[PDB]
């Protein structure tokens, strides 16, 4: 229908009421098809599972907690674009950090 960011997944896309997360495949552009959909937001969360972090904590991280075992990642919501010889049902890439990365179907 529209692409959507999991409201529980800040690393996952809620598309056609499908689920598809983002791993780490850098997409050149000879596997790029054409520009699909454009974002606009940012989010911040613990990449070890995936749990997204509060806007309260993106600066006040922790003064004793010891995030020693918690490893944000701060990914920026950039435009999507199709990919050659593959449906968007299936995979497709996302502007991330800048870098086109390839997102696939997951069940959760």
């Amino acid at each position: 229908d529209n692409f959507v960011i999991d409201k529980n997944d800040s690393r996952k896309i809620d598309y056609m009421g499908n689920i598809y997360s983002i791993s780490d495949t850098t997409v050149s552009d000879e596997e790029l098809g054409e520009y699909q959909d454009v974002l606009a937001e940012v989010r911040v969360f613990d990449s070890v599972s995936g749990k997204s972090i509060p806007r309260s904590e993106w600066g006040r991280i922790d003064k004793d907690g010891s995030n020693s075992k918690q490893s944000r990642t701060e990914w920026d919501y950039g435009e999507i674009h199709s990919i050659r010889g593959k449906s968007l049902t299936e995979a497709f890439a996302v502007e991330i950090n800048d870098d086109f990365k390839l997102a696939t179907k997951v069940g959760n």
